[PDB]
């Protein structure tokens, strides 16, 4: 029975409004309603992983997994096998997996994060789950922001603070955060992003809706709007949306908007806004579609509408040699020439660079980089020819053009990351000086770049 070379995953993300759900929910499970929807031709083929985030949940871990369970099962005639469910006050995250990959699946980590201080910690924050598949890393995270029109900045702020302290994956990745830590990282949730028009245009917006005419809307979507002034989720991808807001209807029906503001709003305006979303990041050059993206029609208990996304996702096998793992194989190196690190930062303390990669047998510390002014100010750290020769414990090129490099580049005055990035080894050519390029970020914000050249010895 081989190894599979690609998964498809399963993205659920429904603020359920602390009302149990309707006996039938399987529509979402098909991606079937508005946008981006899924063939009826594919119904009864499942998905390897389904990941469902819920937000405002009421329902006990085992009454959410009774229904998701029995709904798959009756949607695929498979008994699905449930990797993982962790939940924080009413954020949840459960993840479920076909019967056959249950030998595919190990390391799961879950962890979750509180945001906010004092008035503003007490319900907010975000669940996340992270496993190997093979050898590939998923990471899930199910955030439920800060809500209010006039909080994005706090949403971005919640945002900060989750890719932060979040603890997935593996932990030797010290300098890096979730947003480095995975194959692919699929981030969801209720993340309570607004259309930011004014009050007045409820009717026009409403209007706008039922003749399907989204474009006037998303100009003014505060996730795009502060994704494009890169404020947020730098670096993460979401597919275009083609479905109506989520938020906020009439509960019972789909027919209503309920914009008005009430004594229950704390007197806000919740205008028709895209509430809930999925957006990812994966590794350079690794295989990632979304093959739908979209919302539910027929689930009407919430003020929410529930969205479904899901994936094609490139995994690779857990590769054996003779040699690795467990030793080098003197067949593989990987060279870095003409490096330098080009940081935002204002310090003047020495660099090195720390590089980390599961095709390694433990991670690499460079020398000190030298230090030179870039011309527009900036701090240009210079590696040049110094790198030292990466010893790969497998030389097979099927596995290493696969493997991705970490880089974080750290002060030696403090051995703080001051920027991590990523670097692809699917190249087009081996035993070639090619050039390579990451942003580098720190806490998910852009604090520089590294570039240079590759030249990667494999046994072929
Ligand atoms: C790894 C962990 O649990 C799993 C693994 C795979 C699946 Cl599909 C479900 C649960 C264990 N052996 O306890």
């Amino acid at each position: 029975q081989p190894e599979p070379d690609m998964i498809t995953i399963f993205i659920g993300t429904w603020n359920m409004g602390n009302a149990p759900p309707p006996k039938k929910i399987t529509s979402w499970f098909l991606s079937k309603g508005q946008g981006k929807t899924r063939d009826d031709s594919a119904d009864y083929i499942p998905h390897d992983i389904y990941v469902i985030g819920t937000q405002e949940d009421p329902l006990s871990e085992k009454e959410w997994l009774e229904i998701l369970k029995h709904s798959l099962q009756e949607i695929t005639s498979v008994t699905f096998k449930t990797v993982a469910i962790h939940t924080l006050w009413n954020i949840r995250i459960v993840v479920l997996a076909k019967p056959e990959h249950e030998n595919r699946i190990s390391h799961i980590c879950t962890d979750n994060v509180k945001t906010g201080i004092a008035n503003t910690l007490g319900n907010k924050g975000a669940v996340g789950v992270s496993f190997m598949f093979n050898g590939t890393s998923l990471g899930f995270v199910n955030s439920h922001l800060t809500s209010g029109s006039e909080k994005k900045l706090r949403r971005n702020q919640n945002y900060m603070n989750i890719l932060r302290f979040l603890a997935l994956g593996d932990k030797k990745l010290s300098p890096f955060n979730i947003t480095h830590r995975f194959t692919h990282l699929f981030w969801f949730g209720d993340l309570n992003y607004r259309v930011d028009l004014p009050t007045w245009e409820a009717e026009t917006i409403i209007q706008k809706i039922k003749q399907q005419q989204y474009a006037d809307l998303l100009s003014h979507d505060q996730l795009l709007t502060e994704r494009r002034e890169q404020k947020v989720f730098l670096h993460f991808e979401e597919e275009e949306i083609t479905f109506a807001p989520t938020y906020r209807f009439e509960r019972l029906t789909r027919d209503k908007y309920a914009y008005t503001k009430q004594k229950a709003t704390g007197m806000k305006y919740n205008l028709p806004s895209w509430c809930d979303r999925v957006l990812w990041k994966s590794y350079p050059l690794v295989h990632v579609v979304c093959q739908s993206y979209g919302s539910t029609s027929d689930i009407m208990t919430s003020d929410h509408s529930p969205v479904f996304a899901t994936f094609e996702a490139g995994v690779t096998s857990q590769f054996v040699s003779k040699n690795g793992p467990g030793t080098v194989d003197s067949q593989g190196q990987i060279e870095f020439l003409r490096c330098y690190a080009t940081l935002k930062t204002k310090s003047q303390t020495k660099f090195y660079l720390e590089f980390h990669s599961s095709c390694l047998e433990s991670f690499v510390k460079s020398q000190e980089g030298e230090n030179e002014e870039g011309s527009e100010g900036e701090l240009v750290v210079k590696f040049g020819e110094t790198l030292p020769k990466l010893k790969p414990i497998i030389s097979d090129p099927e596995y290493l053009l696969d493997q991705h490099i970490l880089i974080s580049i750290k002060s030696s005055d403090s051995d703080e990351s001051y920027g991590e990035g990523c670097i692809a080894l699917r190249l087009e050519a081996t035993e070639t000086q090619l050039p390579i390029y990451t942003p580098l970020t720190h806490h998910g914000e852009l604090t520089g770049h590294f570039q240079g050249e590759i030249k990667l010895q494999t046994s072929q």
